[PDB]
């Protein structure tokens, strides 16, 4: 596939797609995610990063795993990184979104009445364009029989095993996700102690996020002040204002002498759950 | 001062000093370690990283933090970062460190016995090089002093508080450390929750180290594969034989394809306690 | 017979047979095994070692004996080296394996629902390919017959004797094995003690393996590190992670000046019973 | 030093050292054996073997063992590789040998009279070479100094550790061997289990000597037939009959198709004792 991507069909009537910021040749490529880092950052609100597990010869066991985008200082359903079926309409703001946004998300997360009346108000469209309803369809149904559990093919690799957290609630909670929504987050968090083989290996003894009834959230309050370079850049008569916080500074407080050593970005990736790998 | 190291003093009878890796540019500059990167490395087995903190707009409050180096799989006194006065001679191997190391290591533990009898062993020495031993005395010793919070000049700052833990024992212990001990370590160990004026930026909720009676630790088995780039480097007819842990790959395996994304390494920076910043 | 190996007839549809390393020479000559180097050490975890008897004047009495391939650190079902009808379906891992070699060892090990299913299974692939199928199980089959001790002609050497220890466990045990995995472990174990005509050889006064139910078996922790010059060789996206131990060392302590000396290699030959040769 | 062998200076009165064959240039390394291959073979009946110990890497641990010369046949004063003080002169048969070697060999075992009556009876030599009998002794000593492990240097490595067997009896034994007899045995046997640093490399299983109050004995009968390559080679005008083991054989029996494989030469090595590497 040269278009992993499932938001990758996604056009206005006469597109020249959105775009502001091209979407990334990581959807060519199969890494899982299936969304490519423009709509990631854009809906999900997270980025993309390359954990990298080194072992004191020079190779790393590379992984994929999300970085949180989302501020502190945020409350309600700002800090929620993935919604649920409970509320993912007004969590996405599906409400002023593009009918191919809207009809992605509405079949991703399986409400049939929405993508029905979808096509009825779409039917004045249909006259003019007869024919990318039904590839838009068709690409990303397969994308999501793709990455469904269940199906003919039904590729599955019992040998890696998620834990979400040692309590009832949250594994039966995340029990409950859509398939691509269960694909994603799995694919998403590092685990807190990656067990493989016969070892384990303590990446992080502190969750970064929480799954829950609503989804996979940003709970804990960890200082994130990175800017998404991936931005909707769009024109914004619709003004949202927000408590930003600056401090000053000389160039003794600014110490430019300290940036010789490698830098340790202050970042937030997803660590959460245990990845038991047999072997 | 043109060397803040402390152990930049330490020289052989002959001294092309041993330096396999030179000492760092970092004891030209008051960074407040006072000991240079291969120092730190060899002695107290930790680097240095600069911590940068973003607020949105593109200057960084740069730190100076410590990165360790210790092993998951370390156990005793090898997962010590610093010791204390209980057993810092078995944890630094002071029993065949050259003398000037002894000297430097002793006189900062302050043992008046051990570096008297060192004086009575280097008399035969001080023979040939009597001049050598009073002004490495005298710029050690400034350098304590210096780093002393109790002094003539005895420069204090109440602004900026450090916290190492809720518990009594903790902060007891942290007391009776050495003078330029507690200094290095109030100043290689990141906050875990840096209060700022009126506000609280939450570096961490995660403990990477711990600090006891017997000095500071990594206590948390946190995953480590990097390798000093400033090793020992001295011939090894005294073998140490190690466990190492290393994994095959192919092409596949090993994710080229990811490394495009910026990398994320499997660092472990020093975070523990609270940096309480009035205004 | 220009090939002996019983895994010798093991071909996929389009068969340029999987062979990463090609099957030696040894299939064509009858040693006895009957197996080449490569399936010995593939499925068998062992190799061939031609164990030489000297008497004092220059010829040697030759004689074929295994060498182990587990390292000391393995322990469960990893450490045996020939499995017995108990396990021998999770020993070789016989889940995976190419259907031609899942059916070779099922009827070496003489279970008639296997290999009947495994027509069953084959029957689609029988419309492409009728007549392999007949000459493989023929070969494999005269194969068996050849080494099975009661056949037809069931050429029987009765002056030669084989004893698996004193104890009634051992040979009880060994006396259910399968035919061609005695003869194979009859002409692979060197006897601890030669007993050739009206003398005794002691070729080793310690045992190397030892035979119980479930087989043959490197039950002692010799210390194994040679590696298999006949590997598997298969990209191997799924991963095994394994413990090595590793040494550093200078010029000094790896004495090339010791290497003038013919060198004794740390080999763990299979050694085990007594053998009574009259005459 | 450019020999290292004690017996180095053995001469006659017109000396073209009787060496058949010449001493090898191992005297010339500082192996710590302080013996030639010549002289180890024709006295202590013993040579020498490097010991690799692979580690899957390529590299191997050399080291130096003892590699045993008697027959299994043999049984009383032969079958001793080292003698102890209590029948050293019958064992090493120093009646008849020259009187530098008995000079020598007394003065290893420090028994006073005997070197002093060979002095008295080396009188009448020394009119002609008053020069050689001292320096011959001031090497042998010097030699002796420095592999005895109390001198004034006495160069003591108390992180190796030799244990030659869990039973009273043995080590109380070997305390009160010869210096540089005891500096032999420890660096000529090979460990049972080699444990080094935190690990345990088992080596063999089994016993191939005995350290008893006579000394160091090939005590089991392990089958040997290597014939010495350095043997004495003089005019034997006194005849050693022996009861010589030969087999006939015809091309079939000697199976030179199975000479492809590398060899496992039947060699008994000197294993014995658990040697104790801290670190």
């Amino acid at each position: 596939l040269r278009n992993f991507c499932v938001f990758s069909s996604v056009k206005p009537l006469d597109f020249c797609d959105q775009y502001s910021s091209p979407c990334s040749s990581d959807a060519t490529v199969d890494d899982g995610w299936f969304v490519c880092e423009y709509h990631a950052s854009r809906f999900f609100k997270m980025e993309k990063l390359a954990l990298a597990i080194p072992d004191g010869t020079g190779n790393n066991y590379y992984r994929t795993v999300g970085k949180s985008l989302v501020d502190d200082k945020a409350e309600g359903i700002e800090r929620i990184l993935i919604p649920s079926q409970n509320n993912y309409e007004t969590v996405l703001n599906l409400s002023l979104l593009g009918p191919a946004e809207r009809l992605v998300f509405y079949m991703i997360y399986d409400n049939k009445e929405k993508q029905n009346e979808i096509c009825q108000q779409l039917r004045m469209y249909e006259r003019f364009r007869p024919e990318v309803v039904e590839e838009l369809y068709n690409s990303t149904l397969r994308v999501l029989a793709l990455t469904n559990p269940d199906a003919y093919c039904a590729q599955t690799n019992t040998n890696e095993s998620r834990s979400f957290g040692l309590s009832v609630e949250d594994d039966l909670a995340f029990n409950v996700l859509p398939t691509f929504i269960q694909n994603l987050i799995r694919k998403c968090v590092a685990p807190e102690s990656l067990t493989i083989g016969t070892e384990d290996l303590q990446l992080r003894n502190c969750n970064t996020c929480r799954i829950t009834s609503e989804g996979l959230l940003a709970s804990v309050r960890l200082y994130n002040s990175v800017q998404p370079k991936y931005l909707y850049g769009v024109n914004e008569n619709r003004l949202q204002i927000r408590n930003v916080l600056q401090f000053q500074g000389n160039a003794n407080a600014l110490q430019q002498k300290l940036s010789r050593y490698e830098l340790y970005q202050i970042n937030i990736p997803l660590f959460l759950g245990k990845q038991i790998i047999s072997t």
